RNA sequence: CCUUCGAAGAGUCGCUAAGUGGGUGGUCCAUCUAAAGCUAAUAGUCGAUCCUAAGAGAUGGGGAAGCUCCGUUUCAAAGGCCUGAUUUUAUGCAGGCC
């Protein structure tokens, strides 16, 4: 029926949410960082 | 040749030791240095093959000089599977189930 061969990528499955996921694990660890940080000068 | 030094085998000898100590002999003396070691002179189709039954019997462990025996899940690290942007001082696997 007058095809044309070719390859095709299927979309990544959950891109989004793991989008998602790793924008709030960097903003918790800058956050923990920071409260470490400032925890260590009553030492 | 001179001078300054100069260790010695323990559950062993005899319950369990000693360092001019100790072992063995002789009617005080004689002789050796244990408890370490080496050294020559006609079938895809019928059966088996598969499964478990009573039971037998490895592994783990234990006994016995040993040929071997007991014990069958027992104070055994007895193995499979799944998830993940690649795992935050920068690319040396983290978590979970039975």
């Amino acid at each position: 029926l007058n095809s044309n061969p070719e390859i095709l990528l299927r979309k990544r499955r959950n891109a989004d949410r793991t989008r998602i996921e790793r924008q709030e694990l960097a903003k918790k660890k800058r956050e923990e960082q920071i409260k470490k940080k400032r925890s260590n000068k009553n030492k």
